[PDB]
DNA sequence: CACCACGTGGT
DNA sequence: ACCACGTGGTG
């Protein structure tokens, strides 16, 4: 824009300040929808750093558990 | 003091930071599809999300499998 | 000592 | 598009 180039320094700031707002709503957004995805936290409290934390934990037991599934299921097609 | 009161505050923050950076990187690793990949951190918390929402279908599905190959056995 | 958001300055 | 710092305030 045309407008962009040639506006103000008080515009300038604005912007590049309203541009940082909306960042931060991302991110505080993403990290509620991360928080509901794992249920050792599905929707209380819990700073940044554990649900970060708890996050991979959750991956790792998940793997786990999967590798669990799958023998019982090669098994249980054995059976059958 | 009430300057040296100061940079605690500050050195304890960056901290807080380290400590969310790392936490980041290993979250990153343990998703698939951020490995090897330049990702921003909201990236990583909308892949990781992700991923963590098919584990949990792909692992429920699978439980369905158990069920009925106990309730075809 | 944890937590957090903001404005700002730096690529 | 993104990131890290110092800050002031909360428990």
């Amino acid at each position: 824009n045309d407008d962009i180039e040639v506006e103000s320094d008080a515009d300038k700031r604005a912007h590049h300040n309203a541009l940082e707002r909306k960042r931060r709503d991302h991110i505080k957004d993403s990290f509620h929808s991360l928080r509901d995805s794992v249920p050792s936290l599905q929707g209380e409290k819990a700073s940044r750093a554990q649900i970060l934390d708890k996050a991979t934990e959750y991956i790792q037991y998940m793997r786990r558990k999967n590798h669990t599934h799958q023998q019982d299921i090669d098994d249980l097609k054995r059976q059958n």
